[PDB]
């Protein structure tokens, strides 16, 4: 398999370029060029690059260093034509962000917190860039009476819907997109799951803007199934954008490939993207890598692992594509009526008053014998997993 | 401390009437009379008691039996004056419910489920309950290819919008609270945390109806924060019912007394319900208790297990209370900022325009400088600690 | 594939007849008989069925009764030609084994569970069973001051020994399979991982007659390396018996098909015990499934899962086979320097005079230069899965 | 109440000396001064101060720097009165150390680590230490195979078994203690818990110097309880030395100060810690504190969290001594039966001949009367809380 720029396989600058300082100890690779960086990604097959502000301009740069290398930068893209589908902002490195950005109990490091993503907002726009994605790392906390939950959504909301105003007013077209996790780097993170990002952004001046960035591992730290969060942004309409990689279940963030963590879900998650509604992909964005590779690699370990994401990738669809295609999973589909749950429970104009007056729905149900057939899902379950080993 | 009817302690007939049957092992008490549990429940200080159909009602009682049982129940709640404010129906344990109630892939079963919880609303009705509690726990799959995710949602939603419709139409007054469990007994459950459940309520036909019943043991099994996830459901105003209990992380669901697992957690927790706006508590609902006596208890234990749920509470509100009237308390709170995160970041008729001519949110701002500043967080919370200890 | 009896795939009573009566529901299934279990079970490939005393002979059986259940039993595996290669002693599920069975703190118990297991050892040793296992799964607490540990252990050891003992001198030639698992039913359990499980059996009076039967779902409860421990299970020569089933990390324990858990540790897990040194098998006793067939199915899907097991098992032993005969693998080991492990870290004949004398392990060594390397590690992992994945 | 030399407090020089760099964020505060460290501790009531070679004196210092810090350091100590009762090695921070030190695929760096090791033990013996602890950090594995664990045990004995040699013919009189930890910085690390590590002490050459160093959050990070691990080991007298700190389950490693997670266990902690038979201490080595100071501090931050460790540990200690001196707790614990396990549950002299032979063990035993027996748990519990809310 090979990667075709209508895969829209994308890396964040941040992933390949990862020094390797952990939690316990010093970087085991060198500082990763922006331009090279480009090249190389063009080369494996990504169509675009992702980045934080931070991660192109070293925080602090004057406005004639941060030029340049904005100059350079958009060659590189020039040449390799690689384009830039998102960028985001860094507010959880600098010290400053401590208690958070948009949250942070200091008043002032909020207003600061502001403008530091209007500002990227602007580069995004004239980049190209479509969709901002915020990240609040640091927004929560490590004690209860430390941080108000209520304030702190009010604070978080008064900034998204400035954000978007200036938007609005400056034609810039971004969507915003809502990256949940529920802890780490914080004792515990506002809005944990793909879920609570959901309902959040359902409170802001123009939620038509606004959807979710959620991530494999994320949601896996919290032992959450990923593809039934998905499946659920998905009828929501808030799927803006993902982050594609792979965790070992509740733990630190590993960021491991995407599909070396819980191979099973990386199996449908895939099956859900790509075998959408009358044979086209149920979602339409970047498949994007947000993975570090493992800090036992050099630059070659590192490529090696950029191409494993886009590999893993194009080896699930294919196999997602051969299960759906095989008439003997047809066959367990309908014997198991997964199908059968899209067909409305009641009848054509049927209300409460026809639904009580129906017996069979209830007076003269048998129970007792519906209760004892069975769905044949191991069956069904088995066939995946066989077309997943390539046994079938 | 002693328990008032202002306290509204509710507790439901199936917790002190668990007869310890688990997944292992036999019950190792005998049935709980319900007239019998309504008098022993309003001698402990209970205000309320709630149920599921089945737990009063036998499943398959004729009418004559089914009407014998509700007068007899009418009478002990009328000499003891303890009331229902809430009812639930039991949507998981007939056999016929093995792959859901209303998200079953069997349309026959979806229909089924509907009939029994419109029967249960007229019981509910009937004893003045005013809200309907919704316990989806046989929703969701083993296996990612055995449910279809959105198809799930469609009939989840078709099923709520009706009960909606008849409860209205026949001016019955119910609330309606959707109750989240990431998993058990099902692999995965639908609407798996408090976050999933209010993104969905916000889909539906009369939202302003529909709200959560956020379980404390729920959300730690996804070892998420109970508090904070309360605090987000009071911000969107769905806080529509609470169960109280106790867990150990994520481990199968304990069912323990309110308080006898993550104890901090439990503090905040009451703080935060209790401590509210004016001086007033925050919530006005039912404090309910969904828990288990522990296996290895006889009817002795029992009764001191429901004693246990309002004697932790009190004990927590008084050191609550206690907690937020300390001076030292005060100054340390003064110090972390904790007021400072409610003023607005923007200054009254201050837009992005305005942000962004201010050179001190950004261009002569020193984050270095207030990077450097400590919020004195670990001293706020040893204080709270040892409030919680009686220490103070 | 097919099994063969080489390959000593073995089943529980307990697994094909678990009627499915969960912690929230009633029985999908109705009880499977013994004897049609054997006959079942012989067709699909097994070699041997298991039991614990309860599953065979209905708790509270007169003697005639036992010894007609017996009797039969007998018939159906000499006709098939399936063994028992182990035998265990149901210490759980009646309400008398309510706070444990060699650990109750209730004196008069613990003399009871005893007895229970004699009488199941005479009954193994009759037919021709040479493991007994031993899962303590009421040994242990919802509450820390309600059980002295070191007393537990005590009593633990005390009620082992006399095992020992007695099949010692009836020359029954039995090995003692500890079975650890870290909580349910009771909130934490004792020996909760295989570590616990070998540190213990380690003090008995005869320890070369104890060892483990570690089961995959209950190190996984605990988020552990399943496949990591059992290596050094192997490492210690405690492995006995192994149990091997799915899990999705810590929730309730789900019992699910070997493999339709956490998929990759299940391909480095065969890969262990099959590509053990010397071409051969790591371990040579029977491949037992301690499974449940999902609460979904009926008795076609009951069957369908027990041949899941085996095929899941094979499947991945022909990849792992693969995996190990490439080239390509094999020049990734060898740049992976996996193999460089097993040379000793000292010379022969070195000590740490000798270490202390050499200015190339210290003195002289650049630590920067090696910290450089990579170890290629990613790379040797995308080989392990493409070769799962049929991919290679 | 206050801290005195006999509590043997002690803390690292890492842990007062964390400068606030996460895997997410810059240091957040400057470099702690070493004397100055010993002052501020002598100061709050630590009997002694631990460390990494590396914390002590950077990482490439000449002999001339080495000797010149270390000369400074026990002026410092001398001048306080404060002692050095274990150092342990750092073997996880330089990139050579990146798959491990002692089990490194790497040979040229398994024979590095150990002269590194050798070294510290010199320093150690000279400051007059005790305890050798070892915490391999970077022993594990990110995938499986990548690394032979068997191999590595024999690397990890290897080295151990040399380490011993060379400190009894030194006659430098050590201890060892080896530190578990399930993940972090490893995907999975060697000897994952508590059990497994007493398991593999017991291979050793000279088991009698070698034991464990358990800390609280590590056992946590699994969701094992602490407490009973602890009672493990000490059953086992392997409890050479304990590191105290607290968390939140299953997530990244938070080093909270000790009570500060989980309370509940915290309080069952000190109780068998303190409460041990004779009326004294069960266990009497350093009570050592490995935490860290949260990001979001200064250096006051710092130093009240120091203090809040002894406060948490001297509050729960006050309160465990009130419990077990209450009259209604001994009436409660008479309930329980928590002595009887104490009892054997063979009379003096009886073996599996008499025990065959009681006709009340067995044949005659009443198992149902037995078994409706409630043993007065939660109650037993519910005094152990009010005893820790001061609430009695
Ligand atoms: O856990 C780290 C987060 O995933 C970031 O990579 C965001 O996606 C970008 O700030
Ligand atoms: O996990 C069990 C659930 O909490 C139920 O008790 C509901 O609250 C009512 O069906
Ligand atoms: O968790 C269930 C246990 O694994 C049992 O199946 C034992 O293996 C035997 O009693
Ligand atoms: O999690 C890290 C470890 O706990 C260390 O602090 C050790 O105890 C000393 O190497
Ligand atoms: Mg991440
Ligand atoms: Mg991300
Ligand atoms: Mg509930
Ligand atoms: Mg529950
Ligand atoms: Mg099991
Ligand atoms: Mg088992
Ligand atoms: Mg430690
Ligand atoms: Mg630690």
């Amino acid at each position: 398999v090979q990667a075709t720029r209508e895969d829209k396989f994308s890396f964040g600058l941040w992933t390949v370029g990862w020094q390797a300082r952990d939690a316990f100890g010093d970087a085991t690779r060198t500082a990763l060029d922006p331009v090279e960086a480009v090249h190389k990604l063009a080369e494996i097959g990504a169509y675009g690059i992702t980045f934080h502000d931070d991660d192109l301009v070293p925080f602090g740069s004057d406005a004639q260093t941060r030029d340049g290398i904005i100059a350079g930068f958009k060659k590189a893209l020039d040449e390799t034509g690689l384009i830039v589908p998102m960028v985001t902002t860094n507010l959880f490195t600098h010290p400053v962000f401590k208690d958070g950005g948009f949250t942070s109990n200091d008043r002032s490091v909020r207003r600061y917190a502001i403008r530091k993503v209007l500002r990227q907002m602007d580069l995004g726009a004239e980049l190209g860039a479509k969709t901002l994605v915020l990240w609040g790392g640091r927004e929560g906390a490590e004690y209860d009476s430390a941080k108000d939950v209520s304030a702190a959504l009010d604070r978080y909301r008064e900034a998204l819907n400035l954000l978007a105003q200036y938007s609005e007013d400056r034609g810039y077209g971004l969507r915003f997109a809502i990256e949940p996790k529920p802890n780490e780097p914080r004792g515990d993170i506002l809005l944990p799951t793909a879920g609570h990002a959901i309902a959040f952004v359902q409170e802001l001046e123009r939620p038509e803007l606004f959807g979710i960035n959620p991530e494999t591992g994320h949601e896996q730290m919290s032992n959450l199934n990923f593809t039934q969060g998905i499946a659920q942004a998905l009828w929501h309409k808030k799927l803006f954008h993902i982050d594609l990689n792979g965790q070992h279940g509740p733990r630190f963030d590993q960021d491991l490939v995407f599909g070396h963590g819980d191979l099973l879900n990386a199996f449908s998650l895939v099956d859900l993207l790509e075998n959408g509604p009358d044979g086209a992909p149920a979602y339409d964005g970047p498949r994007h890598f947000d993975y570090k590779p493992s800090r036992t690699e050099d630059y070659d370990g590192v490529w090696e692992s950029a191409k494993a994401n886009i590999r893993m990738y194009l080896l699930l669809k294919e196999r997602a594509k051969a299960f759906r295609a095989d008439p003997e999973v047809q066959e367990a589909l309908a014997a198991s009526k997964v199908a059968e749950l899209k067909t409305p429970t009641l009848n054509p104009g049927e209300g409460y008053a026809e639904l009580l007056a129906d017996r069979s729905a209830f007076e003269d149900y048998d129970a007792d014998a519906v209760g004892a057939k069975g769905f044949g899902f191991v069956k069904l379950n088995q066939l995946a997993i066989e077309h997943l080993l390539g046994a079938r």
